[PDB]
């Protein structure tokens, strides 16, 4: 009955959710390497600054 | 004339979006603060390791 | 014969030559490490200024 | 006497120093801006990469 067509959609729905959560988690990863990148690119300036001051 | 009274309109409008997204602009302001951080640890990692090769 | 004696001379003067100049190329490494940090740092800056732009 | 040309001969070596600091300076900026074009190619490639996933 209409029921069956119910019951679809609460599963594309539940698809849709499922999708989005993928979508926050590749944000999320992205904005760690983010944070990293300039980690290394600070340790790197100090360094080559550091072995300079020889 | 209608140009003084009309900014006065534009300026409040002004003054007012600000206060409806100061904790967006926070939450903004926060994550520059940890990408300056995680920069900065790395550099001071760095020199010091820079500085004790000699 | 001379052939197979003479080559473990150049082969062992080789592996000689490479110690020599491990810290030159030391530096070398240091800055390329240096130069990708730099790259991947405006990376993903760039990258999620664009992400947020939507 | 012969102490003139000494003299001399520290100044011209004074000059010659004073040179090649200079050009060392030289050398300096010029890996400076190697890095910050490294820096501006990524950001600039993130940038547009990040605009098209609009």
């Amino acid at each position: 009955d209409d029921s069956e067509l119910r019951n679809a959609f609460e599963t594309a729905l539940h698809e849709f959710k499922k999708y989005h959560s993928i979508e926050a988690k590749g944000y999320d990863e992205t904005y760690k390497k983010l944070i990293m990148s300039w980690y290394y690119a600070g340790y790197y300036t100090g360094l080559a600054e550091g072995l300079a001051k020889s």
